[PDB]
């Protein structure tokens, strides 16, 4: 499930940290981090996404931890572009935006 998802995310970027996925309503968006705690949390709506999408966040999301930014910075984008090329991200994104109408940090 997500668990084996976080997996595959983790080796591509290279990124061998022990983070924890909750999921947990959310107002304001459908994902987060925890910088301090090493956490992604989902909105329950994202485990009915597409795989490409749900693998989308989840890649965001840790690239957040791993490029240790909030801003979407050069670097943050280049650990986006391990798994999503050019402009797939905002392909994938708008998809995101268009089924859920919310947005993820
Ligand atoms: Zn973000």
């Amino acid at each position: 499930m997500v668990e084996d998802l976080l997996e595959h995310a983790k080796d591509i970027l290279g990124y061998q940290r022990p983070v924890k996925v909750r999921i947990r309503p959310l107002k304001m968006s459908i994902a987060r981090v925890s910088f301090k705690y090493g956490t992604i949390t989902l909105d329950p709506a994202v485990l009915n996404l597409e795989e490409e999408e749900m693998f989308y966040i989840l890649i965001h999301e840790l690239a957040h931890l791993k490029a240790e930014t909030s801003y979407h910075s050069s670097s943050f984008w280049r650990e986006v572009e391990k798994v999503f090329p050019g402009e797939r991200a905002k392909e994938i994104e708008d998809r995101i935006m268009t089924k859920l109408q919310r947005n993820m940090v």
